[PDB]
């Protein structure tokens, strides 16, 4: 009578919804969502609305820009303002409520969206895979839980995200990740983060701005130089602006174990002997995509060597009706890349007008303290690739800067380019804006704007975004592999 | 043999610098500049490196980050951040030290430029022309005055720029312009700024910012609306919000004349008859060229109509190898445009390659608090223009705006295009980082963009700037000059 | 919430309602069932009720009953009965209604039964097994048909009965089973029933009786002497009175090809090289257990030689909690066993009271023309498992058969004893009252009732069973499977 | 030498006739039986073979079965059987012709069993003692007739049997009774069967068959139920479904005296005082021994304060080597029992082990339409001899008779209980098959059979007899006499 589902989704995040709601409101399937919960915060901590809307771009972004106010009050000195200065409290008991009751705010909206949209509906619980058309719900993650729901379903659609990795240390139960992190009870006096990811850095600011008096904020990471992926410039300019802002970067170390003292704070010995004391050890040394719960193996589909799931340029995987997007295809992890793959496989399967997703060329943001802005490649990737490449330059230390109190801000921009015909190949910026200023910069780049196309355009003045219009000669070059500065008189 | 060169150069402005610069560094001329002084402030104000250094571009937006402040402070609270509010207060006399140090340092950097740079030298004094290949430089600007130097040149560049105009009221002795505005010895309790311009408006914000306790900006305009030729919704949006803040804004009311009261205050009298009592009356109701003691008579250089210098596209006045630029030719009186202006006149000239200022699609700026940031052409002149134009529009309260309490800052982005095709005749925005986001929308529009390539890029999220790549349905149309919710019949 | 079921039970039949009565009002668990139909009749004629009610036991009694109407008033002018003879209708659509209006009230009662029973609840469609503790309802027995229902059990009984055994010769779509018989439009004119079995023998009768005019039912079975497994000399009788009655009975017969006539009637070639033509084959040489549409596979559940379901003493299977009761267990296949292995499988799982049913000293009839009563083992059954075996035998013609006209109608009685203690190992009986007598004899075998208790109980004159109480001297032994008359003198 | 035999039997009856088959046969010895007829009929109706071969069981028997077919004419009709219902009537002479012919076979074959049996010799004439020792054969009941022969005999048993009562009111001498009825020469149109008995009630079902059109069978009974000593219940669904049928059954009435009419019918008037006019009156008010005419007081034989032969429980009279049995002896008066009675009387005189003949739980019928078949105590007496006493009860209409359209049919079934042990203390059923079911039920008694050996036994499915293994809780009790829906207080 009332069928299967046109459409079964399991994990209700960014791209959940948008491929649930592009097909019930858009070509009238059938469609059924499982997650599970209907409110952020604990157990499980995502839940309806996905890891952005719980744990991640958005209390995230509140979070860094309350913490940009620690900065703020300080440089407004140097504008004239005065007022008292031991009077200054950071309240994190304040900020996670007001945090809370936003990532609330858009929780109930979801639960609404779903009320009052036929074909599209809310199913609580556990999604694991029963049939190559069967998909199982269950009370909680455990395959021999009682079941509330067995749901029939024409295609399946597995975009349950990711998870933090954890090490396999003694005492990593007494850590935590990202996840518990946006609901501690009091801001930690002392906090190390673990790993050189954008979210160790992130949370690393977060934690400098809140913490009480006498803290210190330690960030580890067991290599040489942090944010590993991103523009080399930029990774040795942030590493120096976060120690200036008072964070303690660590590098080469890695935690070996990890124990409690006696006033419950956590005791944390490295793999080099040296020992810190902190009240809070945060983990965020990678995500990984999450298949466990799944029960992916009563239907035989297929990973790829990292444990994600595997796909093809149209997000379809060995199982005739079975598909895959977000951050559980282990590609992307971008909110916007799986609301795309997600609005991308509708209308090819039910709309059959077949349009894939570009992961070229995206645009994404680190909103770091000082923030950072990247598209496309980097110089040392375009290298391995590209027969002469261009690298354009630039670190002028900002305007306001001078008064601020803040000399250290250096505000960075780079430009890489084929030498050949002179296309942006990528574009990475250091420095407050680097994240609106990119967006706009991303769609250059799908428009295959040569450099000649950048400092021919008239600057918005004063900017730092106007740095990008000016530059109009290569700072050094790489030809075949090799970084020399002047380009060789020799070609051919 | 001394005194012969190749380029002279009145004005070490925007433009004029940026034209000797390369014509001396890019191609090994003899090149002379004359300015007035070599720093900024009275009796000339305007001084080596331009308005824009010394009274322009920099020391506003210095200000403006300094008027900032105040809504910092106040937002703060939402974000767990306590502090005495009573304690809050704004010292205005070292906001202006501040920005004179910053200032000065831009002096004393471009001389030494001069020292340094052979080819190249500079000229203190008052310049005029004497012939069609002689410039005076006297002691002042009266042709009474002493002769300094006489300068032989194959080539003259105008490069004066503009002026303040002051209505010719009675009273007027007891007014101000934005030049002394600058450097007042304290913030104006009861001030009236003048014009419904960008620099009355930005004006009344830093007013607002350090007015002492039971303080009153009010802002007026002779008509209905503040911010003639830019965006109607954001020319309304940025009304709203300034009076949000506290600025009063008296439109369609024109000062009639002012006197001076028994404590030292003015007595303002309108037209429509209303009075106001201010400390302080800044006039901004636009600028002229500048053209009143270069004796262009001396040599037959025509005026425009309009009043500034008559010039082609390539710079070049009615007068044989004499060429002006900037805010003196009296069209869009913008640094970027007066720089791009210089550096192009220089590659004409002395190189082998024409090339010629692009005037449309010029991507400004305006410091109000919030922002504004547009580029290219607003709805009215598209209309007037293509044949079927389709408007998409964008306008939220932010989430992080929702809890810092500034609730009526609501950001704008409306996108102008013409339907027959989808390119993007027009961008603007309003709010925080739109003068950041709007720098690459420049690019984009020098590349012919189609609204589809910008909702077809991938955003970064979360960011302002996203509700770019967000708009893919027009929120009205404008057809044959005619504003109508949708479109005609059928068609195709 | 609603979680499984304390028992599901697939097949609606005899002991699949025994079981889920004891059980939802009984032990208050709760309990599902699931039959293909609520009425009975085509397409798949058993429906809500079982076999039993639908197309078995109840609707032929009525039929064979209403069958006896054409003795009875053959019989009645023994008695001085007279009425137009000629004018005599054996209306078989009269017949047809009032027994389908019989059986709907029957299809209604338990259609209400489960609407005031909590825990109670029937399910329409096709049961299979899924997982070793989910059951499989589809619209269809197609594996591949749509889901309506999937049952979460913590006990499930497999009780879907038997189904007629076809054979495997070319034309066998032109035959009928038992099921069919039951809504023929009209009574055939000819008819031929294959097999020896009670049914075959049965329907011989009843077609016999509701014939048209001109009609002959012939009776054909491939071995030599029908009604393989009841007494010997009963065999024989009861053939001898269905060929005095006009039923053509034809041993050692087997039909190997059926075509159609160019009439519609079937034109049947045996495997001797004999023709006949009948407007009906009915085919009952057997009846299998029901499990193909049972995906029994997906579990592994055992199955005997026979395509029957394997079983204990307690109706369990080697899954653990898979149970199976009636006619799929390939057992004795009657309705007061299946009853009764269902009331007991209940009790001694929800009632921890185990108490098994006992397969032996079974009543049963066999309700021909003469009917059939019998209970225990038969002579030669007893030869091959005893010592030393006692007959008794008695033939005598009925009383009031010297009247009626029926001298054919020849009654007979046979007592199988073990010689030793004299205990009744058997007791078979033919003529009229058989079945009603043979039930009080059950009771004396479960009570290990001895020879001599029976001829020393005092008769009830004049009747039939009366005889089995005059039978004091034994006709012939058993003596190690020797069959002789006289005991020979020789003991030890 | 000649006549000295060793047992010589008054009346080759039921009793009679068994013991001397048995003493000659199975004991070789001379024996000598005397009887007044040697075939059924006027003048003397009893002959050799007793009352019942005569003018008993067997005739009523077959006339009971003829008058069973006015129902299955009627009730053939909802089995789908058609045909002229004005055109059935019954042929009394036809009845009664085709009953002679049978009871004649069976005195044809009585005889020669003499003829052919050594040691046992039949002698016509009327058998009276005239000493210890000597039985005198007279050739009428009168002793003033001719002596035939004098017997010496060593044992005499009497076995006369009984004759009809008959009131000594007016008129008496216009009535008949049930000897005359098997010989009307037609059916009467109105009769009165008078008494309550089973002989009075059987063949009022007879007369109501075979009377012809506009008839009115009327029974009378001087109190207030029909069927004195059976189960109440029965005894009044009987009398309902009498009066269904067409019988008046006129109760609380005993005639007062009978008159003739001018055409020649009765005129009967009742002790109330009403009058019925009928065409034929039998008297079934009772049977008294037959002790008129054996001259007991020549020897001194003993008679029962109640009017029988007093005898001991090896039926041995006050006399020496004189016995009685049968109907004579007022006991139990049903043939099987005077056969026993025979058949053990022998086995204690000719042989070496005593045998005396069980008086209770004797399984006896009556051929009522429906019939009765019962067997063991009633309802008051259990209540009057146990402690604690269960009834189980089951009554119903067939669902055959649903159909035939005999409604009134209700099938009944009691089972009287000792509560204290669940001992079986009688049974009682009422309907068709009612005779039959009994008989084995006496074996159950025999065996002390518990009402649990009942539903705990597999029952015939479908059956009438099924009933007895369905009743498990009582549907009431009968404690210390009182009758009550539910027991005591918990007791155990
Ligand atoms: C701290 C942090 C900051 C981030 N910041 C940014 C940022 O600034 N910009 C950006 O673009 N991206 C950011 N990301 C990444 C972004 O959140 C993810 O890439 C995005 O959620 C991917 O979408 P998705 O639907 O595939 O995953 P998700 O949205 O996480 O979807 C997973 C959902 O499925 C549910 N689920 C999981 N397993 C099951 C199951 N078995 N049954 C039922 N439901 C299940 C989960 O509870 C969850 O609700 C951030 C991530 C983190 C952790």
């Amino acid at each position: 009578m009332s069928k299967a589902f046109d459409l079964v989704v399991i994990g209700a995040g960014s791209g959940g919804l948008e491929a649930g709601w592009n097909a019930a409101t858009l070509y009238g399937k059938r469609v059924a969502v499982v997650d599970v919960q209907t409110s952020h915060g604990p157990p499980f901590y995502a839940a309806l609305g996905g890891t952005c809307v719980n744990v991640g771009c958005v209390p995230k972004k509140l979070m860094v820009t309350g913490a940009q106010y620690m900065d703020h009050l300080r440089e407004s000195a140097g504008f004239g303002w005065e007022f008292d200065g031991s009077s200054v409290k950071a309240n994190w008991k304040k900020l996670i409520a007001a945090k809370n009751e936003a990532v609330l705010d858009i929780n109930k909206s979801y639960e609404g969206m779903f009320n009052d949209t036929e074909g599209l509906d809310f199913f609580l619980g556990w999604g694991s895979l029963e049939s190559k058309n069967v998909v199982v719900v269950r009370e909680t993650a455990d395959p021999k839980s009682a079941v509330k729901e067995r749901l029939q379903a024409d295609h399946i659609l597995l975009a349950t995200g990711s998870w933090p990795q954890m090490p396999a240390i003694p005492g990593i139960e007494h850590c935590i990740s990202s996840n518990e992190a946006f609901y501690l009870p009091e801001p930690p006096r002392r906090v190390l983060t673990v790993g050189g990811g954008f979210i160790s850095v992130e949370f690393a600011g977060i934690f400098n701005a809140y913490k009480p008096p006498g803290g210190k904020v330690t960030l580890c990471y067991r290599n040489n130089l942090i944010l590993r992926g991103f523009d080399e410039t930029i990774r040795e300019e942030v590493t120096k602006q976060l120690t200036a802002n008072g964070i303690e970067i660590m590098t080469n170390e890695n935690p070996a174990k990890v124990s409690l003292n006696t006033d419950g704070s956590k005791h944390v010995t490295f793999e080099s002997g040296k020992t810190l004391d902190v009240d809070v050890v945060m983990m965020a040394i990678g995500r990984i995509p999450r298949t466990n719960d799944l029960q992916l193996g009563n239907v035989g589909v297929k990973l790829t060597p990292k444990g994600g799931v595997q796909v093809d340029e149209f997000s379809r995987t060995n199982v005739p009706n079975i598909y895959a997007i977000g951050d559980i295809t282990d590609r992307l992890m971008l909110t916007p890349v799986a609301i795309n793959e997600g609005a991308a496989l509708v209308d090819t399967v039910f709309g059959n007008k077949p349009r894939k997703t570009d992961h070229t060329r995206v645009a994404s943001a680190v909103f770091s303290i000082p923030p950072i802005g990247t598209c496309g490649l980097i110089e040392e990737v375009a290298a391995k690739e590209f027969e002469k490449v261009a690298v354009y330059m630039s670190s002028f230390t900002p305007l306001m800067h001078n008064i601020s109190g803040s000399k250290y801000k250096k505000f960075v921009a780079k430009i890489v380019t084929n030498h050949s015909d002179g296309t942006v190949l990528g574009v990475h910026l250091l420095g407050d804006g680097a994240p609106e200023i990119i967006q706009a910069v991303g769609v250059c780049l799908r428009l295959n704007a040569k450099i000649s196309d950048f400092y021919n355009t008239i600057g918005v003045h004063p900017t730092s975004a106007e740095e990008l219009c000016s530059m109009r000669t290569p700072s050094y070059y790489y030809v075949k592999g090799e970084k020399m500065e002047k380009l060789p008189d020799s070609n051919l």
